[PDB]
């Protein structure tokens, strides 16, 4: 090849309290939870080791440099520069959603999602005492589509007060077109519904199709949107706890910031600021190479399952390092299949059940690991399927 | 064995030191101007070498380190099962305010007390009620009749207890903590005992954690701890709730997850474990520097600014200074001090109670900074008399 500047071959050796790699049995292969088995960009590491040299970790403000980095990143990577004053630090995307659920809806209000969607959406809606309402994505011809009439009918319902929009959508791995994003933002604005656009997979569109950040919608609807971003999925920094809400409406923004502070997610920890700035200032080259690795892993995985496991169907996706795999032909509830698969092969993938929708027919597989592990997992999956047919 | 002489060089986004004018001396916000313990630094450096920061569990090595630390430092040992990770003490209070009380309910504090108690009570739409600490003869005391009368009020549903008490720097006696816990249990009031200053008792005394009170009251208590104040790790975001009642504990744990404060960041677990397993020697050295600084502060002011009084305190690195004899509202005295001398201390007003007669001074800094701050304090008063 042309030499890659960075290391996508060696799996980082985690400490014992890793969710992905802790308490596994011998030879078990975790490909479920969405973190990478790649080392992070050395540019980010350098900024973290630099910060540690302070050797005292008192209270931190959010510097202008943080929002500048966020804005520069969105401009360069997605050709949509937010205003830096739109940006508000939050310690995490899901905690920010949870705080905005409490701040911008009332107990008993309904909050719209499009099932199947990220399981943590349900937890922060239901656990906060709001009610999930879904305009289900319709599954036909191996693709999901939106029932736009049903979506609007639910948005227009008085008790439906917020839409948590997954953009790109996890677990189906779909980066919405500009038209779809602006249509949903316009729908929300029309019906006075707050659009929370979870854009945490936005840097991981594995094609050149870009995302459309919600904050780029025109100024009728722009006052009704919040874009949520983080370096965590892009750069393998789940535990960094750095995120950013982009809220063009200044009063909404100040209220969300107040809700972040009140909840305890408004203040950066000791690494969040320098590590996120380094990621958004200097992570471009590493991300470029990562997407080349991911496209290689996906090309292999999709080709393998096409030729070798016709019992399953990998859905066409263009975003995320996660594959959404239809296992319906196995006649087995995804939760039962994933248990069986783990017991027989050691491969641990995500049952689709927790994403609701039709997720009980699907598994989600994380391909953000060295190709050796992709090959291992794909072969284990075939071994699991073959063991059923016998 | 450790460096308590040289102030760490912060990056620019520091709350205590960022954006100061030339030669300004901040002694207000409670973070130290000391290097952290090298044993903690070692664990952070090695964790960064993982070079990938995915999701982390709370290992029960964390709970074991917490239990061991409480036993060594306070002679009190919680059951590991009682322990729930939280990223911060104040956010845990805020979550428990939302989980365990209703909007409009009253939540009892003992003024003057930590300003952030008011922020999380009132910010969540609960109402602060205070049984004010009685201030007589330079000492604060509890009006036990008043306290119980308010705790017995039906709409008073929670007590946020500062143990040791910031800003006065008082580690309650065993009898005091038990009596408060008994009163809370008697009136079905949840006792949230903020013990974040619990490792900073400077006398030969020990705090009494709320979780040590006996089972006729232990079901009504929550102890909150963190290495933050002890080890100068405000930005680590590691803390722990100790909740003996398992029903409360399950509900508190869920409220932390929903708030976004239930999950450790990439350094919280190894750094806190290192602090609790290996920080005893550094803390022992810290306390002697703190006692030396308090002694200097008390002696200097007794000789030089006799119209002010450093309260006898047994806990924390925060001096609570009665300035009432200056005849000046504390907030105006602090603004005047900053403008005239560059010394930035904490006005007492924000702690409510009788806080307008007090300032709070952070002595967790090298002796040379204390000497400077005291000198500026005297100079400000001298200039007022001129
Ligand atoms: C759609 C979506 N939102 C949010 C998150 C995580 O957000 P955070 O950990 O910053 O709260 C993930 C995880 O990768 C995700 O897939
Ligand atoms: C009484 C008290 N509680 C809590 C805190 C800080 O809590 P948190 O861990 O939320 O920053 C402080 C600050 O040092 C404090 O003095
Ligand atoms: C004005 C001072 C802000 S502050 O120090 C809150 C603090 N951490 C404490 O211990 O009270």
């Amino acid at each position: 090849m042309a030499e890659k500047q960075y290391d996508f071959t060696h799996v980082p050796k985690r400490q014992g309290n890793s969710i992905k790699w802790g308490g596994l049995k011998e030879k078990e292969l975790p490909m479920w939870i969405a973190e990478m088995d790649f080392r992070i960009a050395p540019e980010i590491m350098t900024s973290m080791e630099e910060k540690l040299k302070v050797a005292a970790f008192g209270y931190e403000s959010v510097p202008a440099e943080y929002y500048k980095a966020v804005a520069d990143w969105e401009e360069i990577e997605h050709r949509a520069r937010p205003k830096e004053d739109w940006c508000v630090f939050a310690s995490g995307v899901v905690p920010a959603i949870s705080a905005m659920v409490r701040q911008f809806t009332s107990p008993g209000d309904q909050i719209l999602v499009q099932e199947p969607v990220y399981n943590m959406f349900y937890s922060v809606i239901e656990g906060n005492g709001r009610r999930v309402i879904s305009s289900d994505l319709i599954y036909e011809n191996s693709k999901y589509s939106v029932n736009w009439a049903d979506l609007e009918e639910k948005l227009a319902t008085p008790s439906v007060r917020m839409m948590v929009f997954c953009n790109p959508h996890n677990p189906i791995g779909y980066a919405w077109s500009e038209e779809e994003v602006k249509r949903i933002a316009e729908l929300c604005a029309k019906h006075q519904v707050l659009l929370i656009s979870d854009e945490i997979h936005g840097d991981l569109v594995l094609t050149d199709e870009d995302i459309t950040p919600a904050f780029t919608v025109d100024w009728d609807a722009k006052n009704w949107v919040v874009s949520l971003i983080s370096p965590s999925k892009t750069f393998n920094l789940a535990a960094l706890h750095a995120a950013c809400a982009i809220i063009p409406n200044p009063d909404l923004r100040a209220r969300a910031e107040e809700s972040f502070f009140l909840a305890g997610i408004g203040e950066p920890n000791l690494l969040a600021i320098p590590a996120a700035i380094a990621a958004y200032e200097e992570g471009h080259n590493w991300l470029r190479e990562l997407k080349q690795v991911l496209r290689d892993n996906f090309a292999y995985a999709r080709e393998f399952l096409a030729k070798e496991v016709p019992e399953v169907k990998v859905l066409d996706s263009n975003a995320s390092y996660l594959a959404w795999v239809d296992i319906s032909a196995l006649g087995m509830n995804a939760e039962d299949f994933c248990k069986y698969l783990r017991e027989k092969t050691g491969l641990i993938i995500s049952a689709g059940n927790g994403y609701r929708g039709n997720g009980h027919e699907f598994v989600r597989i994380n391909l953000a690991c060295p190709k050796e592990l992709v090959i291992d997992g794909m072969q284990r999956l075939k071994q699991g399927v073959l063991n059923l047919n016998n």
